[PDB]
């Protein structure tokens, strides 16, 4: 549930309880440009940022009141042909202005209300980006394609493409920076670090930035709608001010800009191209727009790249199952044929642990908890329904497991023979990788992830219900 | 299997022997550009088209066995580091070149081979973002494709651009169309899988974009025409100066078009469709602003599949009210035949139809256009010969031969039955197809009636699923 904003008398916005910010109405904007408001209908302007009098060359209560109309006597026509009455905030117009220098007019319509953002601006990289991003072989060089190109546009000093997990979090899946700046590859953060409303808000509208995260906002005058009494939606604007719980963020990590584009597959915001400058860095209108097409252009080839890969991924594990079934056939002894390390059968589903259990008693293969506590485990298996059990924590589904994390923090199981007299069960490790700010978010995700492995991928849990069928046909 | 080209004693490419044609290799050129091939490795050039020697200013013995170090210092570094060898022919790098004039240097590599085409180059400015943004926000397939073919003439100024939509069948549809005031409209005009070869498909899925900047010029071949690498046929399948096929050409005359070009728009490994684009005169387009096309090719790509996705989503969405709206008056049922013929429930506007045999209480009645008396008892006896609680076609002509008199009344068909046993059943029939306005459109458009002769309109998945769903709903009616 949203608070009302700072200047409606509403709350302070702690770390406590950030995820309720309205983020979309901070009634202000970033210095590097002006934003004006207008009437849908008669084009009438309503709203104002203070600085707008000084951007254009027109005194503050001279442009307010006044038509769009006599206002952007060329403009005015084309733009409200291209935002209908009742479209999308998501639909934006551009074009450029000849003034008293050159204008980037940004255009969108929230319903009633027009919003006007005003910013100064006047080879085939792009094209070549776009082959090069089609014709990389997986989702880890599409990455790194798509980071080292957006860093080659720009001149940023990190351009990371982070990703969200299911859960939530997030992991800097590739990172192309400056020589000489410490590294975020490979580092995950929470689920709290990008609140829910952000990323909502970043799902319709795929672009935003923070060109100055020690400037003062410009507020709206009036800051509230003449229509409605109400707060302007700045939501899809990119002039929007960024939320200062977050420009304290980016503060803490040195950055002086940023800037960060949607990367969105099929109605999910998959992940985030996320950028950043080490002092204050106004990208142009003109170059952000590249920046948008590549956003876009990922946003599909992730999804070609990233199921092409689960393709291949499950595609190794039917020939690594058919060649277990190839010797659970021809099958000396059930214990023996399993352990073998040859089959593998630790590397069929990535595991740490493996408990083999067969003909009344049970082996290990590999790292697996006390003798004891293996015991327990089995005991508590036979207490499960169905013939498979999944878990990317134990601990919690079995509280008398806690203690087994460090050898078994994560479970997937599955019975041979119905009943788990005979069955196979593969453990995985707990996991481990290597005030406000990114060391702490690094930490506090570690917290969040306490007692938990990693998680199993989907593929992995069906090949195992096929090998389960496959391995009562051994019997 | 493919025919060797016209250069190897291949045969005449017939309308009758064409799906075999080797259109991947002409051995020749469109000559509003140039082309050079060099070995991958070392950049010694191999290969020449005719009129290279005077696109670039230089003599056709002095380029050929040169090296691309000499020729293009500044560029061949940054070329070769851009194409890894092993990378896949699709990876395309471009760069600008600096002569006496400005010239549109384009590369691909095909394996052992580098690839070079040469065009002249040097309006507008955010007509693409504007444009990408008003696809975004497009409602429907329909709409989006209203926008495509709409911006594509914006930018382009083309005479007739088309997004022509291939249907599960190979065959095509003119989805949208935007066009020239005072220019015939292929606008909902349907061409069969014949009019677009699978060799071609095949190639428009690998390759995003092909032109032909004039149907009646003549191509200008390589020399040597067969790689000295290989002795084999150069490969120019990804090359955009690549001759366009004659066969082809000679439809594109036929229809006064002096120009074409045409953007693959390919969703999920699949040619989904064309952005296709005719000029009347001939009309190359500046590589610049074929770039612009190729990036809405894309952008589109993605679109679709979000808008036409969204689109059977909402359709589903109004067939399980509909079929709810059913399952409330079959529940609530003084008459199991007169509550479904009833016109306010309309079980001919579930699944679209021309006609529905209700069957019920060991007779049957029918709704809206349906064929005569005996014929209905006939297709009865014969649906219980079916096994399975459904039964499907878009052609019952085929499947049940005795029905083939049938067609006009119930070409295509959707059965199911309510018990177990075709003594109680529902079964929509649909009409013939049919639509309104020796090689060309006016040919096609016929050749493609012909191929649907006693074809109906096919049943849509969501119909069909829907179907078994009404089919388990009304056995609960019992
Ligand atoms: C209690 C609320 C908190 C909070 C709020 C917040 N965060 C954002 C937007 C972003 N946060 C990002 C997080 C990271 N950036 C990094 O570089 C890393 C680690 C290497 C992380 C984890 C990012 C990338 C964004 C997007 C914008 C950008 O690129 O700068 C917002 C929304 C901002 C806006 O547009 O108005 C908010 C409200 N962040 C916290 O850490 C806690 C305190
Ligand atoms: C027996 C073989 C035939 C044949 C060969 C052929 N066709 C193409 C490429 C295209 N054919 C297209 C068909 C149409 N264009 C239209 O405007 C309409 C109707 C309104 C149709 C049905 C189209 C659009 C293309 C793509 C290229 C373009 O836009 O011009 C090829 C491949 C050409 C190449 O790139 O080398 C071939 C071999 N076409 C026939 O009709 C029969 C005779």
């Amino acid at each position: 549930p949203f608070f009302p904003p700072l200047y409606l008398g509403g709350p302070e916005i702690t770390t406590e309880n950030c995820e309720r910010e309205p983020i979309h109405i901070p009634g202000s904007i970033q210095p590097h440009g002006a934003l004006l408001t207008a009437d849908g209908h008669s084009g009438e302007v309503l709203q104002m940022s203070l600085n707008a009098a000084t951007f254009l060359g027109q005194e503050p209560t001279v442009l307010r009141g006044q038509t769009l109309a006599a206002l952007l006597p060329e403009q005015w026509p084309a733009l409200q042909a291209a935002l209908p009455p009742g479209c999308p905030d998501a639909l934006q117009y551009r074009a450029t202005l000849d003034w008293p220098g050159h204008l980037s007019l940004t255009v969108h319509r929230v319903g009633e209300l027009l919003i006007l953002e005003f910013e100064p601006t006047e080879p085939h990289a792009l094209r070549n980006a776009m082959f090069a991003l089609e014709s990389a072989p997986n989702l880890r060089a599409l990455a790194e394609v798509a980071t080292q190109t957006v860093r080659e546009l720009t001149g940023f000093d990190r351009v990371m493409l982070y990703k969200f997990a299911p859960d939530a979090t997030g992991e800097v899946i590739a990172e192309a920076r400056r020589e000489g700046l410490h590294a975020f590859l490979g580092h995950r953060f929470p689920a709290s670090d990008i609140p829910a409303q952000a990323r909502a808000l970043y799902t319709r509208h795929l672009l935003r930035l923070t060109a100055d995260t020690r400037a003062a906002a410009v507020p709206l005058d009036p800051v509230l709608n003449p229509q409605t009494n109400a707060p302007t939606p700045l939501g899809g604007a990119v002039l929007r001010a960024t939320s200062p719980m977050h420009m304290q963020f980016l503060r803490n990590m040195g950055v002086g800009s940023s800037l960060s584009v949607s990367v969105v597959v099929g109605g999910q915001l998959w992940g985030l191209i996320a950028c950043h400058h080490q002092t204050p860095y106004v990208l142009p209108p003109d170059l952000r727009t590249t920046l948008e097409y590549l956003g876009r252009l990922l946003s599909l080839q992730v999804q070609v790249k990233e199921a092409a890969d689960v393709a291949a991924f499950r595609q190794s594990l039917r020939e690594h199952h058919a060649r277990v079934a190839l010797a659970a056939a021809h099958s000396l002894s059930p214990h023996d044929t399993l352990s073998d390390p040859a089959l593998d059968l630790l590397g069929l589903m990535r595991a740490g642990g493996l408990i083999l259990r067969f003909e009344g008693r049970w082996q290990t293969l590999g790292e697996v908890p006390p003798a004891p506590a293996v015991d327990a485990l089995l005991a508590w298996l036979e207490t499960q329904p169905g013939a498979l059990v999944q878990t990317d924590a134990l601990g919690q589904l079995w509280p008398a497991g806690a203690d087994l994390a460090p050898s078994a923090a994560g479970l997937l199981a599955i019975s041979v023979g119905e009943g788990w007299s005979e069955c196979l069960v593969w453990l995985r490790p707990e996991l481990r990788l290597e005030d406000l700010g990114p060391r702490h978010s690094f930490d506090t995700y570690l917290e969040e992830k306490r007692g938990y492995a990693e998680p199993w991928h989907p593929g992995e849990i069906e090949e195992a219900q096929d090998l389960r069928d496959t391995l009562t046909g051994a019997l």
